[PDB]
Parts: structure tokens; C-alpha cells; sequence
């Protein structure tokens, strides 16, 4: 669906800008910048979680939400990709979600920003 105006990933608000950063930094596969390590992966839906995606069918990936991005890191110059996601649908760029593990039932689990 369209990207929002705002969300706020548990206490972190991002705009539409920085949601829209962070999809085209994952779909940035071209020679120059390097594609950040372990990002963009594969989304997994977790059944007893309750994340609505808005952009139906999958693939789906996942791609971390980080002001003034888009999200980098290496293993020799490493940052945190932090709590909080961009999960778009992989094929299409389609915008289906952010979430967020701040808040989740566990360190390893995600909650819907809102
Ligand atoms: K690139």
C-alpha cells in the first residue's frame, strides 16, 4: 500500500522519507556502495505474532528503518541495524509494513509500528 505519512516504531517516528530510504537502499543493487551485509533478508511471518501487511502476496523482505539512511554496515565497519524494519514485498518494492522489536514478547520478536 501507499507508504505512510509517519509511523512510530515504539517511541521512534519516522517519516515517509526515511520508510521510502530504506526501500530503495534495499532494492540498491547496482555497482558504484556495497549492499549492506545480512540486508535486505527474507521477512518471516510469525502465525501467533499479529503483523498486518499491506501489500498482499509475498516474497517479503525486511529492511532496517534508521534515520538519515539508508541503513550500511560491514562486518570491518559494523553498525546495529537497531529495532525497528521496513518489510516490503521483494519483487515489487510494494510498502507493506513497518515493525519493530522494541516492545515484542521476546529480544528475537516484532510488534506493528503504528
Ligand atoms: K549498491
Amino acid at each position: 500500500c501507499d507508504i505512510p505519512q509517519s509511523t512510530n516504531c515504539g517511541g521512534n517516528v519516522y517519516s515517509n522519507d526515511d520508510i521510502n530510504t530504506a526501500i530503495q537502499g534495499a532494492l540498491d543493487d547496482v555497482a558504484x556502495g556495497d549492499r549492506p551485509d545480512n540486508y535486505p533478508h527474507q521477512y518471516y511471518d510469525e502465525a501467533s505474532e499479529d503483523i498486518t501487511l499491506c501489500c498482499g502476496s509475498g516474497p517479503w523482505s525486511e529492511f532496517p528503518l534508521v534515520y538519515n539512511g539508508p541503513y550500511y554496515s560491514s562486518r570491518d565497519n559494523y553498525v546495529s541495524p537497531g529495532p525497528d524494519r521496513v518489510i516490503y514485498q521483494t519483487n515489487t518494492g510494494e510498502f507493506c509494513a513497518t515493525v519493530t522489536h522494541t516492545g515484542a514478547a521476546s529480544y528475537d520478536g516484532f510488534t506493528q509500528c503504528s
